[PDB]
Parts: C-alpha cells; sequence; structure tokens
C-alpha cells in the first residue's frame, strides 16, 4: 500500500547502490513536434505525463511515500570548521583588492612562458597572467587583441547560425571597451590584473547593454535589463572586457546545448559531437581559447558538465557564494554563479573577483568569510596530504564508458603516492530520491517565473525541447514539491555525516564523453531525457544540498575526448576543492590541442 | 491595469496610494444530498478540473498565481531580523525545565487574593475560576484533584459530552483520569506539588499526541496507519508540571475548517448559544474551556484556529511566535504557518500555561534563532507603565470591514478606553496587498496538510474522509509546483510591508472576526457543509500572523445585540509575546468578562 522511512536511523551497511536509468522517448523532427502537440494537449497531454512519472518511479516517490522528515526549503549548513592553510579575506572588500590578495596565493609568474620559450615545447592555453605580462610589458595591446577575437568571430560566422558562440555580441562594444583599456595600460595605471582579459556572459546573466534573452527569441520583450549583474558590475570594475552574451540552452532546461532558435554550439575536440548543457556556448568559447575565462550558471551541472565535456575547468560556488541579483535564476535553491576557464589559475582569480554573498542571503545563511587556498608553499604538503578522498566504489565505476572510471581512478592513485592523501570508502544512501526531488526543486522556479509569459501567448515562441520539460513541470503539484523539500532534508543528513569522516567526495563529473549530435535533432531540438538525465547522474549532489564543487580534466579516452573529475567538498570550502584541484592539474596537464582551437597572443 | 500580464514592485510603493480592496470570496453553499453529488463531481475526472479552475478564476487566485510576474525572492519560512528588546520584562533561559519557569511566571503575576474564591458577598459579579484558585484550594485543603475530576467526569457522562450528537471530548476515559487525580492528590496530602499546575485539568486537541489516547485529528481512521507512542512535547511539559490531562478535544476534521462542523463525531455547540456555531478549528478545545469544566486547553493555530474559536466563545487564545512553541508530536509539524497556543478563560490562566510549554525545537533552535523567552511585569511595576508608551496600529478601511456594526464599535470602545486610562497612541496604518495575502495564506496551509496525507488517501482511505474535507483536498490538488513558488513570493511582500509597519507602531489591533457567532444550518448537521464564503470571511483578520509568524491574541472585549462575544485581536512584534501579553492584561481589566453563558458549569462549588 505505502512505503516508509526514517532518515537518521538507517545502517550505511544495509544502503545498497539503486542503478535506476531514466526511460522516456527518444524523438526528433516530426514525430517530437507532434508529442508536444499531445502533451500540450487538454485531456491526452495528462495521460502522457502521469505515465512518465509512474513509469520512472517519481509517483511511488511523492504519493507513496510517507516521509517523516520536515521540509529543508533551502539549503542549510552549521558551523563548519574552519579549513587549514588558507588565507581570509573580507566579503564587502572591493574585487580589485581581493585580486590582489589572490595574486599572493599564486606561484610566481615566470616569464619564460610566454615570450622565450624552446619552439619544441608541449602544448597549453594562455593564462590570465600571460595576457596580464604582455599587455604591461607593452608586448601587445587589448585594442590588437579586440581585432583578433572580432576577426576570428566573422571570419567564421560565430556570432550567426548554425553554429555560433555568441548570440549578443557587438564588435563595436568590444573595441570601445579594449580602447579605453589600452589606454590605461599606457598612461601607467591599470585598474587590476583582470585589466584588459576578455570574459563572456552566459545569455541568462543580465549585462549591459545586450539583453538578456535566456536562449529564447521573446525574453527581451517582456524582461528588459536595466543595470548590470552582481557579477558583471565586480568584473567590469576591474577593468574587464565583456566578449558578449554566450549561447546557452534555452531556459537551461538540458544538458546538451541543444538551441533550435540560434543553432548548436560544436564541441571544439569534435565539431560533430555536443558541447554539454547550459552553458554550451560559455564551454566552448573558452576552450576554443578566444577568451580566458566566462560566467555561467549551474543548478544542474551546466557548468561542470560543459567543462569536462570540452575540457576545460568550471568552478561551482556553495549556494550564495556569488550574488546572483541581475539574471534569470534568482531566488532559486540550486542555482549559482560559477566561473568557466581553461586553467585552474584563471578560473581561481575570477572566483576573487566575482565572489560575494548578497544583502539578503548573507543575514539568512550567514557565509563563512572567503578563503584563497595556498597555491604554493615550500612547506610540507600540511592540507594535501591530510585530505580523506570520500568514494563510493558502485557509483563510481556506473559510467557508460570503461575509459572513464580508469582515467579517474588514475588520479585518485596518483593523489595517494604523491602526496599521501587517505581514499576512504563512503556511500550515498537514496540516489534515486535525490535526482527526483532535484528536477522539481529546479523546474518548479523556472517554470513560475515564465508563467505570466507563457498565459499571455508566449509559449508557442518556445522551442519543443522546452515546451515538453513544462509540461512535465506542470504535472508537480504543490504538495509534491513539499515531499521534495522534505526529501533533501535526509540528503543533507547523510553527507553531513559523510564529511565527518571525509573531507571531499570524488567522482566522475559525467557518465560519458561528448555525445554524438543526431543530424535530425538540428532541425527543431529534440526530446532525450535518457541522455540528459545520464549527464547528470554525479552533479545533482551539489546543487540540491549547495556543496561547492569543481570539475578538473584528467586526460582524454579512445577517441581523443576529454574526461571530467568532480571534487565536492565542505559548505563554504571553496578553497578546499581549489588547492586540492590545483594539485589534480599537476599530476595530468591539458596536453591535446582541441581540433577548432585559436592562438590569440602571437 | 490588467491587460496582459500584471507587474508588481514592493519596496517602492506608497503607501497613501494602496487603496482597500474588501471582501471578494464567492463559492457555493451546499448540504446535504447536493453536497454529496458536487464532491462526487469534483472528485470525477474530467468535470471536477473545471469546477476548480472555475473558482479559482472566479474568485483571482488564478491571475494572481499564472499572470503576475513578482520580483520578489521566494521565502518559505518566516524570516525575522534582530528585534529591538521589549522594555519592563522579565528573561528566562530557553534551557529551564516548565517547573523552573512557572515560579518566575508567578511572581510576575499580581499578588493572590484569597478574598476571591473562599470569602466573598453573595450579590457580586460572575468570573471563571482562575488556575491559581484551584491551586489555592488544593494548598489549602479546601478540595482535592480528586474530588474536582470526580465533578468533571460526572458532568460529561450526565450530559453525553463524550458521546454524539453534541461531543466536548471524542477521546475520554475516566480511569485515566482519575488514576491521575489520584497520584495528584497524593502530592498535596504528602506536601509536596510538582508546580502551580499541579492539579489543573487541560485539555488537548485531537491532532496532538497525548497517551494513551490514539491521534486521529478528527478523522475514524488516522490511528489505523499513524499510531502514537510518546508523549509530544507541549504535552510532555505539561504532565511534568503535574497537570491532568482530560482527554483529547473534538476538532474540525484535519483543521480543515473554521466552523468546527464534524459529521462524524458530532458539532459541538457554543456555551454561549447552543444553536450556533463555536468556531474552528479548535471547537472542542475552545468550548469546554468556555463552560468551565477544565481550565485551559491546548490547540493549533495555521489560520486562526486558536483565535477564531477564543473569540466567537469569550475566552482568550494565545498565537505564539511561529517556533516559540515545539511542535514535536502533532499532525501538523514541518508546516510554515501552525504553532501550539493555549486557550484559556482568563489572561492569568494562558500566561501561565504559556511558561509551562513554551521552548523551541532543537532544529528550530538554530535556524530561527529566537530571542530568549520573557515574562511581563503584569502588576504595577512603575505607574504610567510600558503600556501608554506603546504605538497601535490600525487599519480604519480594514478595521470597519465587518458584517456586524456592534463588534466595530465595541472593539473602538477599548481602544478609546485604553488611551485615556493608559496613554496608548492609536496610529492609523495600513496593510498593502491584503487579497494576495489571503492567496499565499490557502496555498501555504493546504499543500503541507494534503501532502501530510496524499499516501493514506491514495492508499484507498480518501473514501473514509468527510465531505468538508474531500472538498478542500480537491482544490488543494489543484495547487501546483509553481504556484507554491509564486505563494513564498508573495510571503516575503507581506513580510516587508508588516516590518515597515512595526517600524512606527508596537502592535496591530483589529478585531478577531467579522462576524458574531454563526448560526448552525439544521441541514449541515446531516454530512457537514461547504460553504466556503464563510469559512473565509472568519479569517480575514487572523491569516496575517499565521502567514508571517508575528505572535497575535484573542481576549473578549464585551458582546453585542444578541449576547454573543465579541473578540480583539492583538498582534505584536516577532518574539514579542510578553508586550502581547501585557498589553491584552490591561484590556481584560478595562473589559472583563460580566456575562455568564448558556452552559456552563461551576466546578470549585
Ligand atoms: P543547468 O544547471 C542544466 C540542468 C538540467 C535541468 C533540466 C532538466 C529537466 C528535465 C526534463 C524533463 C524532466 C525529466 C524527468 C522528469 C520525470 C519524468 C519525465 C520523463 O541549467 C541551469
Ligand atoms: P486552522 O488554523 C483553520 C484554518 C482554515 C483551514 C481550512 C481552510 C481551507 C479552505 C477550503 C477551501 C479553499 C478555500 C479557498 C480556495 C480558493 C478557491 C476555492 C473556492 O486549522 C489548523
Amino acid at each position: 500500500y505505502q512505503v516508509m522511512k526514517r532518515a537518521s536511523e538507517v545502517d550505511l551497511s544495509t544502503v545498497k547502490y539503486k542503478a535506476e536509468t531514466m526511460k522516456a522517448p527518444h524523438l526528433t523532427g516530426l514525430s517530437f513536434k507532434l508529442f508536444v502537440n499531445l502533451l500540450e494537449a487538454p485531456l491526452i497531454g495528462s495521460l502522457i505525463v502521469d505515465y512518465l512519472k509512474k513509469d520512472n518511479g517519481m509517483t511511488k516517490i511523492f504519493r507513496n511515500t510517507v516521509i517523516p522528515e520536515e521540509p529543508m526549503f533551502r539549503p542549510e549548513f552549521p558551523s563548519q570548521e574552519p579549513e587549514h592553510d588558507v588565507v581570509i579575506v573580507g566579503e564587502d572588500e572591493s574585487p580589485i583588492d581581493r585580486l590582489e590578495t589572490a595574486l599572493k596565493c599564486l606561484p610566481q609568474y615566470d616569464p619564460s612562458r610566454s615570450l622565450h620559450a624552446d619552439p619544441v615545447s608541449s602544448f597549453r592555453y594562455w593564462k590570465i597572467r600571460d595576457y596580464a605580462y604582455a599587455y604591461r610589458s607593452k608586448l601587445t595591446t587589448p585594442l590588437q587583441v579586440a581585432k583578433r577575437i572580432i576577426s576570428i568571430i566573422e571570419e567564421f560566422g560565430y556570432d550567426k547560425p548554425p553554429t555560433p558562440f555568441l548570440i549578443r555580441f557587438d564588435a563595436n562594444e568590444v573595441i570601445k571597451q579594449a580602447e579605453a583599456s589600452t589606454r590605461r595600460f599606457e598612461q601607467g595605471n591599470p585598474i587590476s590584473v583582470l585589466d584588459g582579459i576578455f570574459v563572456t556572459i552566459k545569455d541568462d546573466i543580465d549585462c549591459l547593454p545586450h539583453p538578456t534573452n535566456g536562449g529564447t527569441t521573446w525574453l527581451h520583450e517582456d524582461r528588459s535589463v536595466e543595470k548590470d549583474s552582481a557579477v558583471v558590475s565586480k568584473l567590469r570594475s576591474c577593468g574587464a572586457i565583456l566578449l558578449g552574451k554566450a549561447n546557452m540552452h534555452e531556459l537551461g532546461m538540458g544538458t546538451t546545448g541543444n538551441n533550435s532558435n540560434y543553432g548548436t554550439t560544436r564541441n571544439p575536440h569534435d565539431p560533430k559531437r555536443y558541447t554539454g548543457g547550459s552553458s554550451s556556448g560559455s564551454a566552448a568559447i573558452v576552450a576554443a581559447g578566444l577568451c580566458s575565462a566566462a560566467l555561467g550558471t549551474d543548478g544542474g551541472g551546466s557548468v561542470r558538465i560543459p567543462s569536462a565535456l570540452c575540457g576545460i575547468t568550471g568552478l561551482k560556488t556553495t549556494y550564495g557564494r556569488t550574488d546572483m541579483t541581475g539574471s534569470l535564476c534568482e531566488g532559486g535553491t540550486v542555482e549559482i554563479i560559477g566561473p568557466l576557464a581553461s586553467s585552474l589559475e584563471d578560473a581561481f582569480l575570477v572566483y576573487a573577483a566575482i565572489l560575494g554573498s548578497s544583502s539578503a542571503d548573507r543575514y539568512n545563511l550567514k557565509p563563512s568569510p572567503p578563503c584563497f587556498p595556498k597555491l604554493l608553499s615550500h612547506n610540507g604538503s600540511n592540507a594535501i596530504g591530510s585530505l580523506r578522498l570520500g568514494k563510493y566504489t558502485k557509483w563510481f565505476n556506473d559510467v557508460s564508458s570503461s575509459d572513464i572510471s580508469d582515467k579517474c581512478e588514475d588520479i585518485l592513485k596518483l593523489l595517494s603516492n604523491n602526496h599521501g592523501c587517505k581514499v576512504v570508502e563512503i556511500v550515498v544512501p537514496e540516489l534515486e530520491e535525490m535526482r527526483a526531488a532535484h528536477v522539481i526543486s529546479i523546474g518548479s522556479p523556472t517554470l513560475s517565473s515564465l508563467t505570466p509569459y507563457c498565459e499571455a501567448g508566449k509559449n508557442s515562441k518556445l522551442s519543443y525541447d522546452t515546451r515538453t520539460s513544462f509540461a512535465i513541470f506542470r504535472s508537480f503539484s504543490a504538495s509534491d514539491y513539499i515531499a521534495a523539500q522534505c526529501l533533501r532534508r535526509r540528503l543533507m543528513e547523510y553527507h553531513l555525516n559523510i564529511f565527518k569522516d571525509v573531507d571531499v567526495i570524488v567522482t566522475p563529473t559525467t557518465g560519458m564523453t561528448a555525445p554524438v549530435i543526431p543530424p535530425d535533432a538540428l532541425k527543431n531540438g529534440e526530446t532525450n531525457i535518457q541522455v540528459t538525465t545520464d549527464l547528470m547522474r554525479f552533479v545533482l549532489a551539489a546543487n540540491l544540498l549547495g556543496f561547492p564543487a569543481i570539475s578538473v580534466p584528467v586526460g582524454y579516452d579512445k577517441e581523443g575526448l576529454p574526461i571530467g573529475l568532480q571534487i565536492m567538498g565542505r559548505p563554504w570550502a571553496e578553497a578546499t576543492v581549489l588547492g586540492l584541484a590545483a594539485a589534480v592539474e599537476e599530476l595530468a596537464p591539458v596536453t591535446k590541442k582541441p581540433a577548432i582551437f585559436y592562438d590569440i597572443l602571437n
């Protein structure tokens, strides 16, 4: 009849790894169009959605299970222990000041990796300090860099269909910012290290003068941008150059990057393969090397998923660490603003510039003061060696590719021998509940935000991929949301008891490499909940609970596709995750040059 | 303007622009057989949804939840900032035992007068027996708790107050009451009473766990699936003070009503007028106290279920701050509007029961971080005390929107009496977005209740509920997940409005209900009734304290034409129960309860 639960009294040796993959049809082209109309149809529409929910065990969890826990609507963290060997910085200091403290945590820059080098060395991306050193040594100017970037955008059509990196780009505004930045390097007063650095903002974050469409073709008609967002205003005050708005999966409803209105962004490592969603353009423009870093959102993996598939670094901050004022996902309970950079050094600098909780979340979440990891230290490995790396073996190997489970396993052995890390076995109970509780916790705010727009007639202007998801989200009742928040408390009490034994939780970022794009889906989208969910089977933990996580390249598989490793640490412990990730890049640096790559500084 | 989509703004509205939007609730009044078919239509597949969506479209709820962009981030649970410490109050630790707080609260009370219990002039007025009157008679050996228990049990059996059609209690065991009274009587003979509440009779609502009686919540099957095994937090504290748990009170089924109509156990009748309703959902708790059987009772208040019956029956009900009292061991735990509040015959009794049951849960202590409990110095501690230096907020349009000219003036008489006898300032205020508060409340209370019992109803137990509950559940299943998000966005708007009001005033005074005791239609006694118009009209003042968490209280302030009780509500700042209790104490001084109800039982003789 009904199933009974009790959270804080389960035996961890009793929890069995339940691996239920998602079951949904794979429709493209015309059959997708008719399927969307059947879902939006009156009577038959509700039957198809209730069938999909009961087939995937969601009705059994929300409606046929009594949960004794009280709802935890927003992530609630206890007072954490202070992390060891870190530099505390003020949370309300100017981003120009935090960039200087961060410059002290980085190892000393050596000029032998930019100007003069042996022409028989390996491949590496350009660090932010490589541009900063060249701007200050009068080797190049941000104006000449902007011209070379704009030259590539227009030569290859990366600002127009079918394969764009940016969906809102203005060359005249890029030159306007690079001129004022160049004249500050000539007068001898650069603002900070980020002065002259090109960054790309995702289309769901406000950034003047471009409007915020969120991947749609009509959001600027009902939601006009007034001022810069909290993260862009901080970046702009450091002298950064906003390149433009990035292509994304429509409204973040997808983990592939399919956009049937502007085009599907292609993976720089293989143009016939997806980039990963939803920050598709942000990840591709950084992997291609056009810009140094990019800002994106992550309410279900939209920062780490496209970072692992494209071979870059994506930082997912703690819930509330970065101010979300001025974006489409503000007010949610899983989303944050995270950077996507080519190397760890670049992502750390951007994190130092954009961090800072909002005035509201400061009084509700009570965050700890920000910390910068001392990435360089001649003393013994004080913190790196004394870390316990939690690992769920049955969850670690459940991947659709034997290459990514062993290439991550090689890094763990490399971490234990070259530093002394203890790999502790853990168990993550109720993994199917965390997926069901997450999908409703991400969709309900998104559907509510656009509900007055859809009922006014703008629902037909959405892609078939979004309308299919919104049809499922309308099935979630208010009682279903309450039960999901009660599940969020259970998953919280489990992970808190895990973080008392281990410091981080290492897992592969995705369960597969860069997937192939079916040629029929390029005409109007596709519904593939099986593959969309399969990409989130490792990142839903940090979103639903708010823990900070990161994605780092750890090598490549058989066909040369990037492999991503995830490191999720304690709340507010970005410095712990950043420092550990810095050692992972030291053991397995990015070496393969992607197919679509552009060298700027030359 | 309302053309395509509506657009809002919160912390930038002009309070001089806000105009009062009055009563709007429209719904059918169906009883008997027409009620049964209407329920079958609502539970019918296709036509059931169209009727609900019509009622949501007709009452303007769909335009609020679906056709209005709200520029606020959702506030799921009541968030309060740091409050200014209330003046002239006694601070007591939140960790002390309930017996220790009782001795501290006894110091705050004025000196007891034995000339009001044993020896008095036989030509005086009417007055309820206070808790200290029982404690005096027990300790002076004028009577024992065993003799008092035999007197109460004699009345319950003689008038069938534990049986249909008009019961006060739905779970009553006479053998258990004597068992608790025997142990209480010995402690007075041995000379070691536990506290002042030792020997006092209190009644627990049926949705609160209280051994050995099971918890049904007004239903007839909830004990089959939810069995109680230990006392609740509020009951275990009262039992540690020597209180006598009289039994589980009658209530509206699962708190889904504000009238007290229960077609499974009967409808409890108002002691002032048996042909009239008691007010819900704590119908039995308020009737057994107003009748003089027990000194106090425990009930819930998620939408006025403590204040509404207290005003209709002529007693005092204390709605504490959200999180102030532990709700562990009840059917409403984990909510966002409900609390456990006492219902007593006098302010002195409610203040003592509040001191014994208070105490935030270990989870709510960390998330809400409440200030330490404070007890008001009820005696004349200063002379021209802080009572006069209080600003009373009043919304004149909202104050007078009542379906009876008597309750609007009898409450206005108390305000003039407070200003002349103490010096209170009556500041005019405005409460913006009153219709949004009603919409955001009903979904915030209905969704967790429906989610609590969803596995039981889908297991076939949905047919065993009354038609009144199934009517509400048919509406509650219509609230989508996106509708709940927008409702919490409205909770933040009403919060920023009321917080800016508390920057100017200390409390907000309004009438408790917009009408006196309504008459029970003789057809509703068959299988309940659906009357959302009256069910909502009784909550038009008490929803602000539930959706936002502010403490409120309902105090009798006189009677109307036909001799029915009138209630006045005082809602204060968060965690400021002492401010609300102190001002309410002065109100009972200026207008005490003088009319004896029809059904009344003197216990001490
Ligand atoms: P990111 O953080 C991308 C994260 C993915 C969010 C979108 C997922 C929605 C899935 C679509 C439909 C629902 C899937 C399963 C529901 C249950 C049964 C239906 C098959 O973006 C910001
Ligand atoms: P208390 O704190 C009593 C509070 C009232 C709870 C039950 C009220 C439910 C109302 C019934 C139906 C819904 C009313 C309006 C919805 C909108 C349109 C429907 C016509 O109990 C603990």
